[PDB]
């Protein structure tokens, strides 16, 4: 009416090595006076018909609107499909250049990027997050007519390039989809992290979409699942409960806790052992059995503060700083004061709910000699500081526990990667819905990356985060480490 808007070219989205993930494309777009179309009303149909409308519907909309001096005709066609009905020289039809976001990598990389809605604007995932990075700012054009100039140029949006490597990306979104048809799951995540930066090298959730062709789709797929799926994370955070064992000055890794006959009782309550074949367990024992009992039993004499204390240092339960839309926070309850019955569910994982992003971030803090670099979502050049939440002989020991879940009699043998060692432990995680869970991190001798897998469970009372998920974790990591060009550890000492 009086002024119009002139759309501002939005900033490109790369992954960290510059390759196309959002893209700001010219489009044209026609829009009508109406009062201008209602005195040529014999040139509607042709109109109508070159849109590919029904002419009463084209008709009735302009008729309706009679009054309006600016109506959409169409959106986001092609330069040459709008000179084509420009050559009509139909009155009070104009044509005005706009920018539609393309995604090259559909939904290779869909929960992360994100997109945007009908007028450009951030909707999900980074497209959101970044908006006011991206968006840049829309000039003006002041449109006087009976009873054009341009006032203020257009600026255009910043460029962005995430964490995310694509091919680190691709690699995890095709061996998640290979495990879910493989064990007929229907949903999952699989988050890779370098320790050192806190950088988000890949994170994929299954079901995906294509952001390019949003009609239709289930909301399922639309799920960021790693950020927003919140379960129990079971004995994937029997490590830090270990962290805190070491910590505490009263455990070394060669003490041994009695654990026979696979279960404790704490007065009205008994907690069990899934595998019930032993009695003394060194600590690194009580990791490769995963025996509720043994760490049960350090949590009463170190007490569970202690733990609390490490899991929330380490981010478990706790707000990431991603700024990430729709990313939950979990729950660890601060109890001020444990009884014996919540001190051992704690320890053993089920006193508190997280994502599979918190997992992967606690595990990148012991990865990296115990300190936890804040996560980041977009490229980091220049690496902070962070901050030494367990204490670097404490995380080398936890460590070398774990890489002796993967490598000792056994242990998860399907977790190993060729050429590496690797270090991790697999978990039944609950939200009663269960999911197989694996985290980690290789070269277990100088780690550089975490990761963690999370496969939805149809299930039957049973365990099989070192069935299904341990080998997503062997493909995924052995991929990653060659595509990082990682030198082999496993070489003769
Ligand atoms: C952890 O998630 C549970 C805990 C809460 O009971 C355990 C039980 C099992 S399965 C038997 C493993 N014993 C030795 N080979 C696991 C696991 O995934 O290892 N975790």
């Amino acid at each position: 009416v009086r002024h119009i808007a002139i759309p501002a070219h939005r900033g490109l989205i790369t992954d960290r090595n510059g390759e196309p993930l959002a893209v700001s494309t010219p489009v044209t777009t026609l829009w009508a006076n109406p009062k201008e179309l209602m005195t040529a009303k014999e040139r509607w149909p042709q109109l109508a018909a070159a849109l590919g409308q029904d002419t009463k519907l084209f008709a009735d909309r302009i008729e309706q609107n009679a009054e309006r001096e600016f109506i959409y005709l169409v959106r986001g066609l092609t330069p040459e499909q709008g000179e084509g009905v420009i050559a009509l020289k139909v009155p009070g039809v104009y044509s005005i250049e706009e920018f539609r976001r393309f995604y090259p990598a559909g939904e290779v990389v869909a929960h992360a990027v994100g997109f945007t809605d009908v007028d450009d604007r951030g909707r999900e995932g980074i497209e959101l997050a970044f908006d006011e990075w991206l968006a840049g700012v829309p000039g003006k054009r002041q449109v006087l007519k009976d009873r054009v100039q341009v006032t203020k140029n257009a600026k255009p949006g910043k460029t962005l390039a995430l964490s995310i490597d694509l091919r680190l990306q691709y690699l995890a979104h095709r061996e998640l989809r290979n495990a879910l048809l493989e064990n007929g799951a229907k949903a999952g995540s699989l988050v890779i992290m370098d320790v050192k930066t806190g950088e988000i090298l890949a994170m994929t959730n299954q079901p995906t979409y294509n952001p390019n062709n949003r009609r239709n789709l289930q909301p399922a797929a639309m799920r960021n699942r790693a950020m927003i799926d919140v379960f129990e994370p079971g004995s994937t955070v029997k490590p830090f409960s270990m962290s805190a064992a070491l910590a505490s000055g009263r455990w070394k890794p060669s003490d041994i806790v009695d654990v026979y006959p696979g279960t404790l009782q704490i007065g009205r309550y008994t907690i069990r052992d899934v595998s019930r074949n032993s009695r003394q367990l060194d600590l690194t024992g009580i990791l490769i059995k995963s025996s509720n009992v043994g760490i049960s039993k350090i949590a009463f004499d170190i007490g569970a503060e202690s733990i609390y204390s490490v899991m929330q240092q380490v981010g478990l339960g706790q707000d990431t700083g991603l700024g990430f839309p729709g990313e939950r926070v979990g729950n660890l309850p601060n109890h001020r004061k444990w009884p014996k019955a919540e001190t051992a569910t704690l320890a053993y994982g089920y006193g508190l709910s997280v994502t599979a992003i918190q997992l992967a971030h606690a595990y990148a803090a012991l990865a990296n000699d115990g300190k936890s670099v804040p996560l980041s979502m977009t490229r980091v050049d220049r690496v902070p500081d962070g901050v030494q939440v367990i204490s670097p002989e404490v995380a080398s020991t936890v460590q070398g526990m774990l890489q002796q879940v993967v490598e000792a009699q056994g242990g998860v043998f399907r977790a190993q990667v060729p050429g590496y060692h690797a270090a991790g432990k697999s978990g039944t995680a609950r939200k009663n819905a269960y999911r197989s869970l694996f985290a980690g991190f290789a070269p277990a001798t100088d780690p550089r990356i975490a990761m963690v897998v999370v496969i939805d469970e149809p299930s039957k009372a049973g365990y099989f985060g070192g069935l299904v998920s341990a080998p997503v974790f062997s493909k995924v990591m052995a991929g990653a480490l060659r595509l990082m060009n990682v030198p082999p550890d496993n070489l003769p000492t």
